[PDB]
Formats: structure tokens, C-alpha cells, sequence
């Protein structure tokens, strides 16, 4: 519900499904916490990563495992993942989707906020 | 259902909502004919533009009015739409979902095809 | 070289090569007159299109033809084409870049308008 | 100049200009090691990162700092920085082009790989 993940792929046209998904938390010391993770669905979507109690403000890393995706499938792509890092809830809760559009070469990444 | 139209706003990081979409289908004598139109909802979607019945095999014209909504807005903006054309359903019926990213003077654009 | 049209490639990592693109202005009874056109070079690139004198104020399409360049690399593509339609406006700075990038189910475009 | 960083604005359709960049090789022990860095020019692009001899084989990061970007044009952004990882390989055509296209709450980026 508050940090959901969508991957799509511009090759197949379809949703990325089992991409990997690591989330991260900046701690006070300036390391990268592990914080969440899991793998898209059928649909592309992870949902279940975090409970608004736990999603407090901070600054937070999605990092997609774009390369795994394309050498799952076997082929070689350029990236060795994608990151996605900003700053969360630092005005109150809001609920975030992390947008994902994958190529061998290239990607396209969004976000939607919303406040419930 | 067989045809959906998504759409985003990567200034705002909110779905783009209101937008005015036509849909188009290439006739026998080469013209664009009038097959569907609507707006996006406040979720930035657009459902209910046609049927599995009506939605035969053709070159199908998603012009989305872009430049409408960075007006509506108050905004000066590149595109005068953002069309996607493609041809649907030559290998039976499928699902489309149409979905554009819009920015001032830049979009990307792309679709999601499942067969059910 | 008021109008330039660039292409790319994100399944490959390369400029998009010998891709056609057909520009056409928008006439007074709002058909589409062709304009200028021709193929990208080795660098993805298009030059040459039209002059300053003939570039005025209007609606220009560029029409980049996307599914002949997948159809040649043997990939299925799910575009006719690309459309690019804007106004060029003479209150804006000289120089128009189109810019393409293009995957089988997918392509983003961008405008750099420059003095 | 094996490796160029272009950054364009989707805004403004314009350059994205003094943005600053780092690059960034990773090392034996997992860190991230610093390797060049500069601001883009009126143009967009930074130039002369490294040279062939430099650059070897490895992974590479290159961190666009956005932020600072969006919020100098008065503009809320979204993320902290756009972050670009990748591996430089011999076994490839020897020159990169890291692209990035920025919006407030998006970016897109390719790499264009060339001989
Ligand atoms: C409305 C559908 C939903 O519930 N969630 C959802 C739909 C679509 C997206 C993102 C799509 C997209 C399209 C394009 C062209 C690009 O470039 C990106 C990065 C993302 C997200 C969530
Ligand atoms: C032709 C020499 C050169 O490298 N010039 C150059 C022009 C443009 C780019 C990248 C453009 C671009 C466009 C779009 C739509 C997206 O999404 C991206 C990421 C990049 C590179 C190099």
C-alpha cells in the first residue's frame, strides 16, 4: 500500500515479471540500510514491501535488478541495475508507486504520490 | 477492457487527469474514421472505449491531447498531441493497454498487450 | 539547419540507422503537405531537412518509420510509426531538434530548441 | 573521449545546463571509488571525464545530481539524484554515451555505444 513497484518491458510489451527488487534506508551514520524486498508478480507489481508504521520519513533506494531480468532471460544488457532514490513521507505520509520501463539499453523510471 | 488508455504527469508525479482522448480506425478508403473518445479519470485511466465485438482487426489512432492539458493547466507545451498507432487484433483479440508519460516537451509512450 | 531529427536505439545502445522520416506541414484546409524527408545517417541523424527561409511559423509532423526499421533487425514491432506533431513558433528560440528513442513496444520523444 | 555525459531538460526543451555529474568506478572491496567529475556545459554535455587509458574494464557509476538541478529553476523534484551503473567491456564498441532526459518526478536515460 504505501511503496508499491511497476516494471514494465518495451521489448515484449508485457509487464516484467520475478524482476527483483531491493529497498534501502539512508541511516544515520549514511549507510544503506536493507529496509524491503521481493519480486514482481504476473502483472509487474510489487506490492507488500512496507506498513505505513514502518515507512517512516527518510531517504529510500528501490533498486530494480534489471540486469538478472535480461540474463534470466538470456540476453545482455547495459545496465547493472536500476536505482530509484528519494527523499519519503518528509511532509507526512504519502503513498508512492515506482514506475519502471525497461530496454536492454535504456530505461524510463516515474513516480505517482499520492496523499491518502 | 480490450483497449485502455493510462496516463501519467512526470512534472507532478500524479496521474495526468481530464485528458481528452480520440481513437481513431483506418477505413477501407485510407481515412481515419471516429471510433471512441473520452477523458481520464481521476486515476489518469480511460476504460469503456469500446467492446471485444466492435474492436475488430485494424490500424488503430490513439491521439491524446496533450496539449490541451498542459493548457487547461495554464502551461506552454511542446506537442499538439501525442499519437500511438498500431495496428490491433490481427492475430485474434487482445487486451491494450495504451500508456503515456507526459512532460512539457517530452513523452514516452507505451503499451502493455495481453491475450486472455 | 533549423530542423534536426535524431534517432536511437534502446534495444541495441546505437544511433537508429537508415530510418526513414517523412516531415509534412499542415495546410490551410488541414491536410498534411510533405514538407521534406529522407534516411538517418550512421550517427542517427537527419540534417538537411529545410532552410530558415522555408521553416515559418506552423504545424509540422515528423513521421518516423519505426516499424520498417524493427521489421529490418527481424524484431516484431508494435508502432506503424512515430508521430511527432508540434508548432514551430518564432517567438521561441531558432533551432528545432527531434529526438527519438526507439524500443519494440515503446519510444519517448524530446524537443531541444535552442538559439 | 570514451566516455560523454548528455543531459537534456523535458521542461524547458532545452540542455540541461551546470548540472553536476560524478563518475564513479567500483573497487575490490565494493566501494565506490571517486574517478571524474564535472558540471554539463550550455550544451548539455561534459566532455573529457577520462581518457582511454583510464578507463578500463569495471563497473561504473555516473550520479547526475538532479536534485540541485530542479530545485535551482525553483522546481519541487522528486528524486535525490539520477544514478546510472553499468559495466565498461573491451568485448563492446570503445566509446559511451550516457543520455539522460529529466523531468521533476522522472527521468529516462539510454546509452548510446558506438566504434
Ligand atoms: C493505472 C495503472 C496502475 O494501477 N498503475 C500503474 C500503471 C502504469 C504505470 C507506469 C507506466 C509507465 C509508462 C511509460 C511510458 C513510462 O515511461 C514509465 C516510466 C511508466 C504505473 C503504475
Ligand atoms: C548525435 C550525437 C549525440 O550523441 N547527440 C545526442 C543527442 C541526443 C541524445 C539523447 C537523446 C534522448 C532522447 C530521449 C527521448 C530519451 O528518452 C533519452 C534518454 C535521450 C544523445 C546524444
Amino acid at each position: 500500500c504505501p511503496l508499491m513497484v511497476k516494471v514494465l518491458d518495451a521489448v515484449r510489451g508485457s509487464p516484467a515479471i520475478n524482476v527483483a527488487v531491493h529497498v534501502f534506508r539512508k541511516a544515520a551514520d549514511d549507510t544503506w540500510e536493507p529496509f524491503a524486498s521481493g519480486k514482481t508478480s504476473e502483472s509487474g507489481e510489487l506490492h507488500g514491501l512496507t506498513t505505513e508504521e514502518e515507512f517512516v520519513e527518510g531517504i529510500y533506494k528501490v533498486e530494480i535488478d534489471t540486469k538478472s531480468y535480461w540474463k534470466a532471460l538470456g540476453i545482455s544488457p547495459f545496465h547493472e541495475h536500476a536505482e530509484v532514490v528519494f527523499t519519503a513521507n518528509d511532509s507526512g505520509p504519502r503513498r508512492y508507486t515506482i514506475a519502471a520501463l525497461l530496454s536492454p539499453y535504456s530505461y524510463s523510471t516515474t513516480a505517482v504520490v499520492t496523499n491518502p
